[PDB]
């Protein structure tokens, strides 16, 4: 089964998921000097005031906070998007040390981690069906750099000890994802894919220019998670990122400069 090791990691994925080598794979390196400023792009509308988190879980690849997406509670619209996208879950990707961990890179720079806020196009009714469509998902990408702590991340970091191993989960209510956003919503955008199997080409990527700062103590708690289930051999969940994939014919658009 797939993972991030030498034997089952990103370079192996195409065998089960041939789209791994397709025309719109993610992540990509964002060449800032090459992105096209599109003055026609709208501001991103992030309406998270009524968000309802439900649970947090370790799925053996990352950890995921799931939201109640059965009504229009936490939605992303505008920017490059047509229509409305509903927040279903967020998760992270991170490194074994601070100099790697992000999936997207900026002028080749790697961040310590990347937050993915995953939304689906309400015209498709469900995240499952949305993932079958070219405009099915919008993922808001946020880079983490190590420095001062992010106070709004703390509630997440404090419960990770309770979901150490694959398949553990816990109730996780009243978490406000607004506490994970940077000041600015300036963004790059491009058409791409899920960054783990099944790698569907269903994602409009929206990657925020401004990183959030998290502390070393916060990221160290991510690195205490395990890929393995309890009573299997210990393997720390670190370096759960896919490297940059070739851009091929695509243009990255910027909302700014
Ligand atoms: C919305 C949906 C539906 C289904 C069936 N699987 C998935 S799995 C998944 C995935 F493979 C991913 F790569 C990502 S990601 N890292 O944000 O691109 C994701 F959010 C995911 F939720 N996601
Ligand atoms: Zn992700």
């Amino acid at each position: 089964h797939w993972g991030y090791g030498k034997h089952n990691g990103p370079e192996h994925w195409h065998k089960d998921f041939p789209i791994a080598k397709g025309e719109r794979q993610s992540p990509v390196d964002i060449d800032t000097h090459t992105a096209k400023y599109d003055p026609s792009l709208k501001p991103l509308s992030v309406s998270y005031d009524q968000a309802t988190s439900l649970r947090i879980l370790n799925n053996g690849h990352s950890f995921k906070v799931e939201f109640d997406d059965s009504q229009d509670k936490a939605v992303l619209k505008g920017g490059p998007l047509d229509g409305t996208y509903r927040l279903t879950q967020f998760h992270f990707h991170w490194g074994s040390l601070d100099g790697q961990g992000s999936e997207h890179t900026v002028d080749k720079k790697k961040y310590a981690a990347e937050l993915h806020l995953v939304h689906w196009n309400t015209k498709y009714g469900d995240a499952g069906k949305a993932s079958q469509q070219p405009d099915g998902l919008a993922v808001l990408g946020i880079f983490l750099k190590v420095g001062s702590a992010k106070p709004g991340l703390q509630k997440v970091v404090d419960v990770l000890d309770s979901i150490k191993t694959k398949g553990k989960s816990a109730d996780f209510t009243n978490f406000d994802p607004r506490g994970l956003l940077p000041e600015s919503l300036d963004y790059w955008t491009y058409p791409g894919s899920l960054t783990t199997p099944p790698l569907n080409e269903c994602v409009t990527w929206i990657v925020l220019k401004e990183p959030i700062s998290v502390s070393s103590e916060q990221v160290l708690k991510f690195r205490k998670l395990n890929f393995n289930g309890e009573g299997e051999p210990e393997e720390l969940m670190v370096d759960n990122w896919r490297p940059a994939q070739p851009l091929k014919n695509r243009q990255i658009k910027a909302s700014f400069k």
